[PDB]
């Protein structure tokens, strides 16, 4: 598709992050209202998830079980809420300063970019052992994604680059993403295409696996795109921060 759709949310303010589950439900960190909102596919009526005491949440992810993970930036913590529950769980991150993004893989491992500590950390499901991913040269990592192979993708906001790290590997690859400025969000689809939100150029770009040739996605009227998600159908969802809206673009 060539023309974007504005999702029927109400009362958003400076939305910071977006996730989408297998059922097409869309989840948004309504950063300016200190809450997390949820929208079923083909619904015009959001619901507010019963998190407690959030403060300018920066990012969101959802796993196969429908559990929702939120980087509660203002409180230096990451919380999760299982589907149907009213009790949030504070994850056992230690030494976590300012979480800027969160991703969860199919095995339930959680990945968090720590903006204030210039690093990316992960929590294995069940084990709850934090480890620091051996990225090198980072500078205020702003978002994170994980593909089905376990490759971790980080937007290295300070160095205008996207870097990836193969699972258990010691090889970090800079994506040959020409013209990138201040990347702020990342997502990866099942074909390994990478989607990045770019503040400097105020746009959303994508890069196919094994490609030097980006596409600028034809969104329109964006003011600071802040988060991005891609569903199994290839629909691209973007939080339009400066416009208090969430836009999407079918494949």
């Amino acid at each position: 598709s060539n023309t974007q759709t504005v999702l029927p949310w109400t009362g958003l303010n400076t939305p910071s992050g977006v996730a989408v589950d297998s059922a097409g439900t869309v989840y948004v960190t309504d950063h300016g209202n200190n809450r997390v909102v949820k929208l079923a596919a083909g619904s015009n009526t959001q619901t507010v998830l019963p998190f407690t005491g959030l403060n300018t949440p920066s990012g969101v992810a959802v796993d196969s079980a429908g559990t929702v993970y939120v980087t509660d930036h203002g409180n230096n913590r990451v919380v999760k809420l299982a589907a149907g529950s009213n009790t949030q769980t504070v994850l056992p991150w230690t030494g976590l300063n300012t979480p800027s993004g969160v991703a969860v893989d199919s095995a339930g491992t959680v990945y968090v970019t720590d903006h204030g500590n210039n690093r990316v950390v992960k929590l294995a499901a069940g084990s709850n052992t934090q480890t620091v991913l051996p990225f090198t040269g980072l500078n205020t990592p702003s978002g994170v994604a994980v593909d089905s192979a376990g490759t971790v993708y980080v937007t290295d906001h300070g160095n205008n680059r996207v870097v990836k790290l193969a699972a258990g590997s010691n090889t970090q690859t800079v994506l040959p993403w020409t013209g990138l400025n201040t990347p702020s969000g990342v997502a990866v689809d099942s074909a390994g295409t990478v989607y990045v939100t770019d503040h400097g150029n105020n746009r959303v770009v994508k890069l196919a696996a094994g490609s030097n040739t980006q596409t600028v996605l034809p969104f329109t009227g964006l003011n600071t795109p802040s988060g991005v998600a891609v569903d199994s159908a290839g629909t691209v969802y973007v939080t339009d921060h400066g416009n208090n809206r969430v836009v999407k673009l079918a494949a």
